[PDB]
Order: C-alpha cells, then structure tokens, then sequence
C-alpha cells in the first residue's frame, strides 16, 4: 500500500502574509488544540499504510491534519485567516465522513473542533 504526497506546506511563489489574525490561530487555536489529550491522531497526516486503511484515500481526497497546519502557520503559507480556518475545518471534515458516529476517532474530533469553534468566536478583528 501507498500514501499519497503530503499537502505541501512551502511554495516561494504563493503570496504570503503575518496577520494579527493569523498569529492569533497559531499562538492560540493551534496551540490549545495541539496540547489536548485528544490531539495525537491528528498531528500527522494519517499514514494509511500503518493503520491497514488502503481505502481512506479513495474516499479522503482533500487530506488535512494539524501537523500540516502548524508548518503553514510557522512557515507563514496562508495569505489570510480563512485559509486556515479552512483547512482545521477540512481536517474535522474528512474525520466525519470516513468513520463512523459515536466512533472514538469522532469523538474526539469532536472536542477539538468544539475548543476551535470557542477560540474562533474571538478571532480579533484585523
Ligand atoms: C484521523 N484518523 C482517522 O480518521 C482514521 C481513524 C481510524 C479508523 C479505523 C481504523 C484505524 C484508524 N482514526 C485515526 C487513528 C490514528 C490516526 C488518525 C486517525
């Protein structure tokens, strides 16, 4: 079996910005998320080969995870919030369409994305 290419994290020629915004969704949305007792699943891009799931990315086909998210925050990748914003809210996403409700995966995507919905309410304004 065979995982696909990463989602890239560096591309000189994509134009790039340090908002206060996007300072804020490192310093605070990644950071709470990252440390939380539910976070490991997410911290990589999910190796498919090491967990037999040789379907995942016949059905995922827009992979995110928070280790991809914390290289485009360091390396300042996005140009505005709502690119990243976007990817959190595809790596809870892609959770919820491959498994299975009730499921401990979900569950736990679920009290993340509940601590991102919290923190995002405050996103400061620009
Ligand atoms: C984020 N993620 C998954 O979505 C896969 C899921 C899983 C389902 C069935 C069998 C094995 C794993 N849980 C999971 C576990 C570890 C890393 C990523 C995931």
């Amino acid at each position: 079996s065979m995982n696909p290419p990463p989602p890239e994290t560096s591309n000189p020629n994509k134009p790039k910005r340090q908002t206060n915004q996007l300072q804020y969704l490192l310093r605070v949305v990644l950071k709470t998320l990252w440390k939380h007792q539910f976070a490991w699943p997410f911290q990589q891009p999910v190796d498919a080969v090491k967990l037999n799931l040789p379907d995942y990315y016949k059905i995922i086909k827009t992979p995110m995870d928070m280790g991809t998210i914390k290289k485009r925050l360091e390396n300042n990748y996005y140009w505005n919030a709502q690119e990243c914003i976007q990817d959190f809210n595809t790596m809870f996403t892609n959770c919820y369409i491959y498994n299975k409700p009730g499921d401990d995966i979900v569950l736990m995507a679920e009290a993340l994305e509940k601590l991102f919905l919290q923190k995002i309410n405050e996103l400061p304004t620009e």
